């Protein structure tokens, strides 16, 4: 799978 | 699956 | 499945 | 998988 | 699998 | 504000 | 803010 | 703020 | 802030 | 802040 986190 | 966040 | 969260 | 975080 | 974390 | 999902 | 995701 | 994902 | 994530 | 990752 994907996380991805963009701040 | 895919998790996507952005801030 | 996809989570995708814009703020 | 897949883990990325941009600050 | 791939973490990648950019600050 | 609070965002919480379960699966 | 707060976001939490169980899967 | 505070992001948790549990998988 | 915090970023926590469980696999 | 504070980022921590479990596998």
């Amino acid at each position: 799978g994907v996380i991805g986190i963009a701040q």
